[PDB]
């Protein structure tokens, strides 16, 4: 083999799929997950996009004194 990647490959309805590739071209969720669109119902992205919707939902927690000195 010559290229070779660890990952996720999910499969979604069309339209869950599609919102995906909305996500990762806005970068609404801070950084890019979709290492390769597949099918209309497939995607491969990276293995730790649930840390990555983690820590992005997170930012969107409401902000407070201590906002600026711990993050």
């Amino acid at each position: 083999s010559h290229g070779t990647r660890k990952g996720m490959l999910i499969e979604c309805d069309p339209a869950m799929k599609q919102f995906l590739l909305y996500l990762d071209e806005s970068n609404a969720l801070g950084k890019k997950f979709i290492i390769q669109d597949i099918d209309d119902t497939h995607v491969f992205v990276i293995a730790e996009l649930v840390n990555v919707l983690q820590e992005r939902v997170g930012e969107l927690m409401d902000q407070n004194a201590f906002s600026l000195t711990q993050k």
